[PDB]
């Protein structure tokens, strides 16, 4: 969850400089975190923030909130969970920092939960959305050997991600759209940044490092067997496919799956969006 | 040149974050530059390295030392530049610091380019290479109101890339490659990271920075006219798309000069790709 996870998305170094150089948060605060699931994002910023900082996870989870809580007492940081449905959730508090870690991708109407989350922030206070950005996420893969267009079919994924969005609302691109959004809303010195982790899987590197990070790529999903193909097409296209457009889908996972694997040369940016801004003082 | 390009695809605060930080370059280095240009990235990391660093810059542009020369004659940063074919040009010194910034991509040898860098850098030495990674970076538009899909076709992109590099051998995507370049060429300790950097046109922000941002992008052809069609077509089929594939581009191509304009929101990550190691003591 940590020593995977995080560590493959993020720098521990550049969420440092994010905390102390780029937001410049020197004063205790006090942050809440929306869909927070096990507490992974307090797990992260927690170590880095001033010391005696509160953190409030809100989750529906009742077992998810059970092992945040047992995995959080353990640790110095003050923590609590909050069980209940994040999309109406009433907070008594306004908080210093609201935030939020891959929880804007899986609503149906994302600028009504950002106005929500904007409102439990207190003026002058910060609101940062860690969100991802599929397109340019897949857009990031380089397998030393292969053609990226070999296993990775940009095209029919930036028409699959964009039908995706047109039917449930949800946005699996949201992450380069939380500027816009945060601006219709009014907040203020708005920016975005791009996590700038990059994996490599060092075919010449041989330490238990390497090894641990080919675990931790597989733990993740990366490059995974597409399973039954005739279900796989069907699937696809009852997203808004074709069956060309499905069936070289398929093929590219598939090449995927086989060609991955601990002795390769990977290179991969997953290229996480963080946005933020203040709220009008 | 600076309050442009530079500030186009890094944060200041970023590339110092870099220098002090992650290389924690602490005492002055003499660093050399290959395919320096006018000097820019010399511009951006002079600033910030240890008072006392020597800057060299290597190119065949003649004028082009000229304007370089007259550009740094006035900064108060030991720089100085050499003429010649940085592909054959023989050094008599060895340097703490081997960089270049988007020039690997026009090799027809990359590999062979970088061995040369390589030999010109000091034991315990080590080599930045700022490179680009074209379909990454076609992959993180995005423009309110427009379909990613309408005025970028990353899947013809991505065809077309690829195709490119099969010929001539220059590689649009070779900023993902140099850690595994660098990895056969026996480097140690590499690692590679995206600069942090997204611009966000805020339809929203009006103040002269929102309108010198749009001066800025048009500047670097953002969205640029496609001109006549038939010349356009063609000279993509030429490149190894089909009539098809090419009149896709076209009229996206065609689609975002239109859609794009001052009141505009857009978000851009450029993507750029830093990868740097250092050459066994």
């Amino acid at each position: 969850y940590l020593k995977n996870t995080r560590d493959l998305y993020y720098n521990d170094d550049y969420v440092s400089f994010l905390v102390n150089t780029v937001w410049k948060i020197t004063k205790p605060v006090h942050i809440v975190d929306y869909g927070c699931g096990y507490g992974y994002l307090g797990l992260v910023l927690m170590p880095l923030l001033p010391e005696g900082s509160k953190y409030t996870g809100i989750d529906s989870g009742e077992t998810l909130l059970a092992e945040a809580r047992e995995l959080f007492r353990l640790l110095p940081y003050d923590s609590e969970f909050l069980e209940g449905d994040a999309t109406e959730i009433e907070l008594n508090d306004k908080y210093d920092i609201a935030i939020c870690h891959a929880f804007l991708l899986h609503m149906t109407t994302p600028e009504t939960m950002l106005q929500k989350m904007i409102h439990s922030v207190k003026k002058g206070g910060k609101i940062i959305c860690f969100e991802p950005h599929w397109i340019s996420n897949m857009a990031s893969y380089l397998l030393d050997g292969e053609k990226q267009s070999e296993f990775i079919q940009l095209g029919v994924l930036q028409k699959l991600f964009e039908s995706d969005t047109q039917r449930n609302g949800k946005d699996g691109n949201i992450g380069m759209k939380i500027p816009i959004y945060l601006s219709e809303l009014g907040v203020k010195n708005i920016e975005c940044r791009v996590s700038d982790k990059v994996n490599f899987l060092d075919s010449n590197m041989h330490h238990n490092d390497k090894n641990d990070l080919y675990q931790s790529l597989k733990e993740e999903g990366i490059a995974g067997d597409p399973g039954d193909k005739q279900q796989f097409v069907e699937r696809l296209i009852a997203r808004g496919l074709t069956y060309d457009n499905a069936l070289a889908q398929y093929e590219a996972e598939l090449r995927f799956f086989k060609a991955l694997h601990l002795h390769s040369s990977l290179v991969y940016a997953p290229n996480m969006k963080i946005t933020f801004g203040e709220i009008e003082c």
